[PDB]
């Protein structure tokens, strides 16, 4: 299950996460990510403090530094 992420400059796309625990997670676990995008944490320093199957994050089409 992919999560709906707001892309800056680009339309809205879905990204596959591990927290979801879906079939996609198994594939990604073997280094088979098709989206290969970075996820941002909304006003959150450590997601470990939260507990949810899915989460909303921001994806960057092109990073500035890394």
């Amino acid at each position: 299950m992919n999560v709906t992420v707001e892309v800056v400059g680009e339309e809205t796309s879905e990204v596959a996460v591990d927290d979801d625990g879906t079939y996609a997670d198994l594939v990604r676990a073997v280094d088979l990510s098709p989206h290969e995008v970075t996820v941002l944490v909304d006003g959150r320093p450590v997601p470990e403090d939260q507990s949810v199957e899915v989460d909303r994050v921001k994806v960057l089409r092109l990073i500035k530094g890394g």
